[PDB]
């Protein structure tokens, strides 16, 4: 069968899927159909019967609004995604949401939609392939060998994160990363000349990429030749495919009218005429299904690879076992035993250190067990302390290491790490000052949405950092992480909580981990072995009164010592005071009602939350009858001890607030609470 | 004097200021001291006695951590920044914080520190100059004519926002923007080759910039030639100044050790010897002060510009009064009565339209009175509805307009706008989907920290946007804006609250405004004239009960209609229900205790907050005894009305929740009723 009929099946399913939904974006799927057909039928190595084949090529659709394109590709080639699924595009609980979502449909490699992050995830997956290949491939046994293909549009290229991702991808020499730019000259505002006029080829040459300019995106021969050139060049390749958006529509192609609205029934009939497509809505001839099917090619490719791996396993049994364990996301053999012993050693051996130093100590203790670590920092290795004795930097000519110098690229680093975690085989971690979490904010939201592991070491977490001032001092950042669905946010109060937070983060594979560490030194607290085990519950009783407490101090991270010292002075003045350490509110929230009531009994309304962060978050735990000692403003440039005093993080202020609060409990005004 | 000696006065003050503080970054100041001396003493047009002079050149230190460089320049050239101020570097309440802060120290044009935003601010500043020139300059009367100079380091160039700002600046032909890149081969991790290897001149060439590569940043003649070439070229110019970081220090120069730590007393003495600087800590000889002073040149330059403006005013009195009005940040003559008439007309003439359309209607109605408007959208003009009939796009060849197509550049747009607001002459607004506020988040924070106007039209504010799904559907974003100090976040519930929010945002010149607009139609609510006036208080009684309420429904934005309907049903079943509209919690928080108690009385604890956003924010207003009807998950891709029903935003659920809540609260009251204590 002729090629153009096969490409035209993509266009028909796309425009029909969008029309039945009366919602969605037919432009880009129709403009890129030829490129997709050449790539998918001619070059992509994948098995539709096993979307998790470890050595499959990875395809990412970074211009994610053209979701019908990838849904069309998955259905046509034989994945478990049916015509009825396409008929349910953008409908309640379907496998075909309006933007493609990881784990919603088989073969979707990442969730896209926020522009720029698809290409950045793809840079990550290319880095994972290259590192796995450098760590596992042996002479005559190259068991890691697959490419990363990305489609992107003008929106992705305008976004700043494309500059971070692709600059670093050049430095690191990611020759198996192959990106197709949908150069169609249009974005939502219309003709892009007024706002997007880069020499895009020259830009990517400046990144050290291999760039193939001026490729006719509707010539199957030019597309095939560009892909062949790309696979042969050892630098990442940008293929600049010039296309017509909405290709096939007589009246709406080359216009922003076809970008993100249904074509309409009249225009759709005219498009079928123009393309010579004589089949109605969702009708694919069996001949097309035959020529598009990838099931037997893919079954043969995986069977071959399974034999390739069996040979590898005979010759390198220990390495093969490591490869199996890591690509399945399994922990090391004695993980639980060894990790818990490390934690108990820390509780036995108090150090008063900064929790960022405790973080480095946990990396050193746990990392000896975790060859799958792939750490890094956005140019802050000596302040975040993300390197330990075993850290080895990745470089273009040697990807066998385990540490990435991301440069000043918080957003790119965080979304690269999503691509690494999605790829499999590693436990990635990254780092920056907690303030500059904000530069990478949406990539962390995307990890929560995708339910992938993404461990962020966020140091310098409050006014405790001191002189660098209010552009650096977090105030509201911790709360904005706590308010994010499926974010796990840990603010350890000492080296023991720090190591527990790291152990849980390493184990946390269904969502991101924000590990919040202090610049300044933190006093270690005494804990029974039950209390150590209760750290993992996110909120636990650290100090208790004899008998029911009349006052509960809830504190996090660096403010716990302040709570403990104020509770000591109040106890010596006759008061019954409990101190609750709350390293992770999200873990505390998931504990059963019985546990939570045991920690914060509802009948004790005299509670004070103490945290060098935005106060308004804490009404959740103290309500109207409690008090909050926190921040309500930006910080100031000064030494930290002066900042803590100025902003009220003093034992005297906690004690006075407590006595004032206890006085409001007179005249039965507290006992009346129910 | 020898040129090098005047530059070394910068190096001396910088390293001495860092040493006294035992904190800060001496490397970059010492690296760029020669570039700074040539620029400031040989080209910068400024008046130390009036840092507010309208036609002064703008200087921006984008590598903000080298703050002792700009503090040295300000003190050396004659600004009101004393030796004692420099001796208080990084100390509590000083004029010299660890990163430079606009608003206190004279001469600080923006707050920097977060890498990449300074250069982006400068793009906006150059955009403001070029537009103010196009709108006001006449033949023989060019009253607007200044340059925008920026120093920036490798960190700013690695950051993605530099791509957004400089790509657009190329497209717009900002020829009076002149950026110096501190090309010293070093960042915090060390030698940058393992993580930063762009062909940076070629990169900027690709942006349509004028690039001057390989300038010796310690050669005054080369630096000077580069600047002259820059000012002659009509494209924005990148001057690639190679420097040695910490230049002068024998043992720490060219190394990341001098980046962000004090040099040490012994290294400083060796550095003094190496530089031939024979003066003690903070000691500046008199002939250095005399050679550095810009006071006389600066007073002459401004005096000359004042005469140019007197000539302009004589020739063009109406344009001149407009220039003075806009440069002084004043609103048009009849703003208050005309804007209030627009708002009263909307209350009188109900329309059920999406608040994003009401946003467009406010732009149209208010924009006719505001030639200072400078709007835009990050490639979403037809969805955000940011263009009205008077919108005219800026073009490289025609900057007389009032609208910017920012492209898909949320972070760059937002930080450019801070630059526009800092420059003066405009009321800027930008726009994107509320979700992609997250891309621009820290530029919104910087606006709030700096207390500058920055109006953002954030549309498609909830699961109400429907099928695009959870990558687009905001859940926790409104609450993140509400927790930011000096953020004003407005979620209007109909076209009347929408126009009030726009009126107050246009007036809000000391902080950013986040205006949260719906995709879908919103029912207009009825209001007395007093209720219309109380919209501006951020929270007010929309529907009161007959007698003291036993239940309060608190709602925002698209969920106010839901609360009104639920109250109607509850009132029909005999309950006493109050509906509070809370378009802006931050404005409500600032009302006095009497007003807040009148809206939310402490006696009435049966409260329900209703909002298609993250639930846990609302504990501030409902406490432990209320309920919250909101989101606790990401959204899902489906039609909007099925999402609202699935996530509990129905009259049935609100009514059922209220009835349970009241039965519970009446039960607990009953256990207490016969007790004798208060
Ligand atoms: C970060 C981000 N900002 C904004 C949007 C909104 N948006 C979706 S598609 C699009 C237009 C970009 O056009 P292009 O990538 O050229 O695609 P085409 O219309 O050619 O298919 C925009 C602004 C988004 N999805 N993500
Ligand atoms: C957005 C952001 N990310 C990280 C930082 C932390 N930081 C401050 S200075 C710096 C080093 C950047 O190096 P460069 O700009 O080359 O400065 P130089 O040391 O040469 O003066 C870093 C990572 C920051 N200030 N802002
Ligand atoms: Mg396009
Ligand atoms: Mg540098």
């Amino acid at each position: 069968m002729d090629r153009k009929h096969l490409a035209n099946a993509i266009r028909a399913l796309s425009m029909d899927g969008v029309q039945k939904a009366n919602s969605g974006h037919p432009g880009a799927p129709m403009g890129m159909a030829d490129i997709a057909e050449v790539l998918w039928r001619g070059h992509l190595n994948h098995n539709p019967s096993n979307p998790e084949w470890a050595d499959r090529d990875r395809f990412v659709l970074s211009n994610g609004h053209g979701s019908m394109l990838i849904y069309s590709l998955l259905h046509l080639s034989g994945y478990e995604l049916s015509i009825d699924d396409l008929k349910n595009f953008r409908q309640l609980h379907s496998k075909t949401p309006g933007h493609p979502e990881y784990g919603y449909a088989p073969g979707i490699e990442t969730t896209t939609g926020p522009l720029g992050q698809g290409i950045t995830n793809a840079v990550g997956m290319a880095m994972a392939e290259k590192a796995l290949a450098a760590q596992f491939n042996k002479e005559g046994h190259d068991i890691v060998d697959h490419f990363t293909y990305v489609f992107m549009g003008d929106g992705c290229l305008m976004e700043g994160i494309s500059h971070e991702a692709c600059s670093l991808a050049g430095t690191l020499g990611l020759g198996k990363l192959i990106a197709f730019w949908d150069d169609n000259g249009i974005s939502i505002d219309g003709h892009v000349e007024g706002w997007f006029s880069d020499d895009t080829p020259k830009r990517f040459e400046a990144y050290g990429w291999h760039v193939i300019p001026a490729v006719d995106g509707h010539n199957a021969e030019a597309i095939n030749a560009a892909i062949e050139a790309a696979k042969a060049d050892p630098r990442p390749t940008l293929i600049c495919t010039k296309t017509i958006i909405g290709f096939g529509s007589p009246n709406k192609s080359g216009s922003h009218d076809c970008h993100g609205a249904p074509l309409g029934a009249e225009e759709i009939a005219a498009t079928r005429k123009e393309l010579g497509w004589e089949h109605g809505p969702f009708e694919i001839p069996q001949e097309v299904y035959a020529e598009w099917s990838a099931k037997e090619a893919g079954a043969a490719k995986e069977a071959a690879w399974n034999e390739k791996f069996a040979a590898y396993e005979a010759a390198y049994p220990e390495l093969a076992a490591e490869f199996k364990r890591r690509v399945n996301g399994e922990l090391p053999a004695q993980w639980e035993e060894k990790a818990n012993q490390i934690i108990a050693d820390l509780q036995a051996n108090p150090a008063n250190i900064a929790s960022r130093k405790a973080s480095q100590n946990a990396l050193e203790a746990f990392g000896k067990m975790l060859p799958e670590f792939m750490g890094g920092s956005a140019d802050l290795a000596p302040s975040n302390l993300t390197m330990w004795s075993g850290s080895k930097s990745l470089e273009a000519s040697d990807f066998s290491g385990n540490y990435i110098h991301y440069g000043v690229r918080e957003f790119g680093m965080t979304a690269i790490m999503n691509g690494i975690a999605l790829h499999g085989g590693f436990v990635p971690y990254g780092a920056t000052f907690l303030m500059f979490m904000e530069y990478a904010r949406n990539a962390m939201r995307m990890a929560a949405l995708m339910k992938v592991q993404n461990i962020q070491v966020y140091t310098h977490d409050s006014i405790g950092l001191g002189e660098d001032g209010p552009t650096h001092q977090p105030v509201e950042q911790i709360a904005s992480l706590r308010l994010t669905p499926n974010m796990s946010t840990w603010r350890p109060c000492d080296q023991v909580e720090s190591a527990v937070a790291w152990k849980l983060a390493i184990e946390r594979k269904d969502g991101p981990s924000a590990l919040i560490f202090s610049r300044q030194n933190l006093a270690q607290q005494e804990r029974t072995a039950e209390q150590v085990a209760d750290i993992a519950k996110g909120g636990y009783i650290l100090k208790d009164s004899d008998g029911k407490p009349e006052l509960i101090l809830i504190a996090t991270g660096s403010e716990v010592e302040l709570a403990v010292k104020a509770a000591e002075q109040l106890t010596a003045e006759g008061k019954k005071v409990r101190v609750v350490s709350m390293p992770a509110t999200d873990a505390f929230d998931k504990q059963d009602a019985a546990y939570r009531e045991s920690v914060l009994p509802s009948d004790v309304t005299a509670r004070i939350a103490i945290e060098a962060g935005i106060t308004d978050f804490w009404y959740k735990y103290v309500g109207f009858d409690g008090r909050i000692i926190g921040m309500t403003t930006f910080g100031e440039s000064a030494p930290a001890d002066q900042l803590f005093e100025m902003f009220g993080f003093t034992v005297e202020n906690v004690v006075n607030t407590a006595k004032e609060l206890l006085a409001e409990n007179l005249y039965f005004q507290g006992l009346e609470h129910h």
